């Protein structure tokens, strides 16, 4: 019976040496599963709430009151429960918490919850987690999406543009695109040297040069490409997160490479970067509430390119839907801790799936040793996966959970390739 | 371990009387599951191959091939393999049967086997088969598409439609919905005694009248819907399948209602009965190759209702991409026994799900005790079940399963409603 | 050990759309059981008291009172009761209600637990339900007596005979008796289309034509006997259910072909069939309380044919002790829910048995997707079983069941064949 | 599962101390049962053949060869098949000795093998050998016919009559007509050392004094019933076996109480005895293929009291058919090892009751320990049992073992009485 027996937290430290919180649950049939919550830097106004403790520990970025709701009201709220009722579960984490944005008990609290309570119903169940939460079918291994020269919140330099991502498309298989990814990683490092560039990273791994702005790190990239003797766009294309948000001055406008501009003006720099570059992907081109922006933004370059919602949709089926219903972006980013249960993140896949729009599995800037979210890909079948460059193991664990997911597939695996991207 | 060690098979009758194919599959793990395929009346040109034994042996009908094929062949090519590698399991019947069309082994041989398995795995895993195949996640019960009324290739009446259904779209649970469709079945046969009509059943259980056409038989069932104290549209809406391949005449055209008739003018009357009645759904308006004539018609009147692709589709990914490229229908049909493996309808399912298709998994006019469906309805959350009249346990048996499931997901079941039809 | 652990029941709906009771038994062992319980249209004046809840709910057939009297009074009382101990649970039940006519908890509430407690003490045991309740020697399978055209209270045409059976006695096996009843099934389909009669199905999946009277019906099935290559008589015998209360006026007569008939007159008519048609048996040629109509009847013809004692016993030792003494028919209809418990049906079959009467289990007009009768039939080793034509699964799914128990008793099994009717 | 794994036998001594065959049964799940054989001394030609070595050994009277061909042929025949599949088995030993009478393996190697499978296929579905062998409802204890005063073939007397046996019918309960059945032993006992009788035992524990004849005997019998302070009739009645075999002369007559006799004369001879005395039953009145003699007697005296055919029928399907055709006895006497199969038994208590004839299971005059008999009278629900004298463990043993079984089934059981002899 994967009846849950017990449930409890202590503080980590994340990928930045930030704490967060861990959970343990233990079912009657002996189970033990542990999850970890990430947590953002650039965080959108409309993320489910992190709960901090304040004060002088740990500059103010302690867990300890997320920690003591999981043992102390959590845990008495959830014993007895069937674990493979993953609905039943976050339904009385959430009504426990009783709040809008999960202010009370924290989405952090409640996330590592729900999250080691999926992994503990997986392996009572003795499926992989892909397979528990995808069902049988999930074999699809995502395009990795490798934020390889990180800027903006990442990092403390003047790049504005958050994440420059390479995305080795015309790969036959995931070990493959594994290997595009690193050697390119390695290529882009050599050509930073040469450059007298930096080569120190970013938050995710990727180098944090103050190169002069957008098109110099395309450049330096697309150098890398050729470099590892891949050809850019076929082999592999690349993806921007601007994170517009971080440099958008609420009713005013998009402060970029030296200028406010408008999100018309935005739209023409992006539509301008997609003449010049095998881009497949633009996450977050403007700001979380710029509703008309987006909706110009999608209507003007949406069928030339992917179009992924990040801080707009927060992995929040009430914000998707409005984005749905107005014609905004063609992609969601699904970040579990935006929204705070597992049930809610695929609850937004489910929506944005029945209304043809793609889906990115997502990291946070602030990562943990976890690897859920590598099973979490292949069990959607998003065919996209966003989790760094592939250094700092915060970011390689999960790719060596999904050449282990690979593997484990056998002649069943199938690389999403460039069937993830249409346009 | 979910081992395959036993696969056998024999010859049982459908709801018809015709012979069909049930296998059982045991694990070393001493899992112990059977399943029954179905068997079709209308059956697309496009389907995948029902092998039968032809000679003088049930009018020709016999499955004994097919249960050699499962006996001999299929058998020792899956023993040792993991009932839980579904996908593996597929491709090694798909590869066996080496044809295209499954003419070889037979598609109710090799779906016999692939439904099976699925269940020896969900058995194993001990999850029950919604939740094994969806996930912890399925939870939606689908508005059930009630078929009263039954004419074309389903009874012995000079009625053109195949099937005129109900949908208690505005009922607050699946418990109450089926109470809904019950109650309008059992006003419908009272009207139909008042007008001295027949209340001899056709094959899915609905009521076999020979109405003078379309319209007369909508205006019965609509005067059956407030005779139960129910509101036509608001909490029961009507639905259509015009099975029209049936009265289609190649490179001619529709005999329909008289008249030898153009897929413009097939779509004209659709449009009509959509000025005069509460339709949400029309499934097969038109013949299974007019790619042209419902292309027209989905640009007509698209908008306003659901257009659901059966014979056009044959829950087959390349004839629904096709489908999806040319914007032909806005639904897919999915009937397991029209493709031949469990991975293939859960590939089409995925096909239509990511281009904003909606789905409704269906039964077909020859149907068993098997309730597969009902599981595989809440696992893909399509929200929309096509299994039958209330009426003849081969159709009540899935609503009785339904009632299960809703009564296993307790406070985490949500009832589709009229979210199944937003137009 | 088999010691009852829990009991629910829930509301399900029978083959005609009506609620019946469905309950599940737990053992402390983890064997778990569901039994479903039929529902009658022409329901004997003397049967077991069908709990129904009334008011606007399913036309006032609603079963929440029969579930709830499971759940909060037959559950407490029963559990911790070993499910081995049939006799003592249905005693317990019977206690518990403490009516004559199981009017207080209904005969439905208590049939669904004594029947689930079998399953599940068979399932305990790991016996197959016929061996379980008819021991090693259980073997026999039982001519179908097949309904393949539908008058009386099971369809709404002015037929007065309710049931036209064909009996396949000359098949060599129960696999060969069932393609012999489905090839003449489809047969009578063909012939009835020709002769411009409806192929509409009554509630017992027979075609219900509104032909002329009982000759007609009879003809028209010899015919079809022929066009399938088979010999009436030798191959395939015809039986009847007359259902003669449902045409009986108390203290008055029979209402009968256009006029008002003796039970002396009905015996001239009887008699008539006999002549002209390889009958093999009669049920309830006169009305349940007729018991001087009855001993005349069974004096006349009773030693040219089977009299089957239906609404006359309804499957109660006392009312068939009554029919022994009196010279009262020379065959019992075993229904489980006439009388509300196992242990008292299984009374009446010995009673039967021990006076020299033959045994003929019958499903009702009203029926579910359970089996339970398939295995029944085998277990008293009847060698008649009454389950509808080879159409709707309520009634296929028995002959499905009854094809899986030949196939398991192997060398072992026997086909009464034409050593069910002596006569 | 109870797959046999191993079949050993040995020599054992029976209540005469003659040899028999015991058989060991071991099934691949630790199941281990024991069933001995008995051997009779007035034994009908008919018989299944009992194989003796010859010799000098035991008088000739070894089962040496009985023993080797259990482990050297049956053991190897039956290895490997379920013990629950008992006519299956049974079936393996009629085709592995291949005679019509076992002549070649011994009815007493093979009903050993018949017997132990089955104790073993009850002990692996952990159900006492009644509830196995009679299914849930088996719950009726017999009437013990009980033979207190032993002549013919089972005593050194010139008594003609083999068994003077008392019924306790009026008794409430088995363990109360155990009681009255020892009580009016004890004080036959008593009146015969009143009148210098011996009191020496026969082989079935009744006292053998060298009385007059028939009547005599008798009248003794109905003073020790009233000098138990019991009613001759109402509370204890009075049955004899003749086993006019024993004094029959073939193509002749009846040598009997000093005179040779037609059949119409015994049966002048019975009719007295019932005219003066309360006998309510008379086994073997005639010889074994006294085939008019009996159809007279039964014409004559059959609607008055029970006529067992013992000899006339050996356990034998085949005879007790020819006997059921020509109205001969309305009691069959049931041997296991006249006939040498559990199966073959069973067929003929199916084809008994099926024919309104009565059922009596019986001992042998050569018993062991073995009580196997008395679950198979409570098994079919004979109400009737012949198991000796309440004197000598191997008839105790068997009564002892109805005592456990009545207090097994508490509230369930019910005792045959007077209900087991309708005339
Ligand atoms: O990308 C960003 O705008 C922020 C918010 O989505 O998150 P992170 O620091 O995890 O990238
Ligand atoms: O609906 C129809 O055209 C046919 C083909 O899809 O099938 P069925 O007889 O199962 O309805
Ligand atoms: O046959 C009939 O008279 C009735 C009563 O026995 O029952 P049913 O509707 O189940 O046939
Ligand atoms: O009664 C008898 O005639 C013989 C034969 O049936 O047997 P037993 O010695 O066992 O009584
Ligand atoms: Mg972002
Ligand atoms: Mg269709
Ligand atoms: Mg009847
Ligand atoms: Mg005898």
């Amino acid at each position: 019976m994967p009846i849950i027996e017990q449930v409890r937290a202590r503080e980590i430290l994340d990928s930045r040496g930030n704490p967060t919180v861990e959970v343990e649950v233990a079912l009657i049939d002996g189970t033990f599963a542990r999850a970890a919550v990430p947590s953002g830097a650039s965080t959108g106004e409309h993320e489910a709430v992190e709960l901090r403790d304040g004060g002088d520990r740990y500059g103010g970025k302690g867990v300890q009151k997320a920690v003591q709701a999981v043992l102390d009201e959590i845990g008495p709220a959830v014993i007895g429960l069937n674990a493979d009722d993953q609905r039943l579960v976050d339904q009385a984490l959430v009504d426990l918490d009783g709040t809008p944005d999960k202010s009370r008990l924290g989405g952090n609290a409640i996330l590592g919850v729900s999250l080691a309570v999926a992994k503990a119903a997986a392996d009572s169940a003795e499926l992989p987690l892909f397979r528990y939460v995808g069902g049988p079918n999930a074999h699809i291994l995502p395009v990795p999406m490798m934020n390889i020269l990180n800027g903006g919140a990442h990092a403390d330099t003047a790049v504005d543009i958050q994440e420059f991502m390479v995305a080795p498309i015309g790969a036959p298989s995931f070990v493959e695109a594994l290997r595009w990814g690193a050697e390119v990683y390695h290529a882009l490092k050599s050509v930073l040297k040469k450059e007298g560039l930096s080569t120190g990273l970013g938050d995710e791994g990727g180098f944090a040069p103050d190169v002069a702005g957008t098109t110099a790190a395309l450049d330096l990239i697309s150098r890398a490409i050729e470099s590892a003797g891949l050809r850019p766009g076929a082999d592999v294309a690349l993806a921007l997160d601007a994170a517009a948000t971080e440099f958008f001055t609420d009713g005013t406008g998009y402060v970029f490479e030296g200028t406010t501009r408008t999100a018309d003006q935005m739209t023409e720099f992006y539509a301008g970067l997609l003449g010049a570059y095998p881009l497949v992907s633009i996450e977050d081109p403007l700001s979380e509430d710029d509703w008309d922006g987006w909706a110009a933004l999608t209507a003007s370059i949406g069928d030339r390119v992917q179009i992924v919602g990040d801080d707009i949709f927060v992995t929040n089926p009430e914000r998707l839907e409005e984005g749905i219903e107005r014609g905004v972006a063609n992609a969601l980013l699904v970040k579990v801790n935006q929204i705070g249960t597992l049930t809610e993140t695929l609850d937004a896949v489910t929506l944005a799936h029945h209304g043809g729009y793609r889906t990115m599995i997502s990291h946070r800037s602030g990562e943990t040793e976890d690897t859920m979210i590598a099973d979490l890909a292949v069990a959607i079948g998003s065919g996209q996966i966003k989790t760094g460059a592939p250094a700092r193991s915060e970011r390689v664990a999960k790719y060596n959970q999904l050449l282990r997911i690979e593997e484990a597939l056998g002649d069943a695996a199938r690389y999403a390739g460039d069937l993830a991207f249409p346009r």
